[PDB]
C-alpha cells in the first residue's frame, strides 16, 4: 500500500458544504493546503478555519496540519477545515 506516519486534513472549498479538500501535511507545511486547494481569487490576506462539533475558531495559514489538530483537543478527526476569503 502506501500508510503515512503523518495525518491529514480535509479543506472545504467553493459555494457548498459538501466539496472539500483533504491533504496529508507533515509538521513542515501551514495551511499551504487549504490555500492552495480552497483558493480562487489569489491568496491575499485569507486565513483557514477549524469548526468542530460547534466549536468553530480562527486559523492561521501558519497551522501545521496536526498543530492545527492539537487545538481541538482529543477528537483530532472531528474537525471541518474551511477556507475564507475577505
Amino acid at each position: 500500500g502506501g500508510s503515512m506516519m503523518p495525518m491529514f486534513l480535509t479543506v472545504y472549498l467553493s459555494n457548498n458544504e459538501q466539496h472539500f479538500t483533504e491533504v496529508p501535511v507533515t509538521p513542515e507545511t501551514i495551511c499551504r493546503d487549504v490555500v492552495d486547494l480552497c483558493k480562487e481569487p489569489g491568496e491575499s490576506d485569507c486565513h483557514l478555519a477549524e469548526v468542530w462539533c460547534g466549536s468553530e475558531r480562527p486559523v492561521a495559514d501558519n497551522e501545521r496540519m496536526f498543530d492545527v489538530l492539537q487545538r481541538f483537543g482529543s477528537q483530532r478527526n472531528e474537525v471541518r477545515f474551511f477556507l475564507r476569503h475577505e
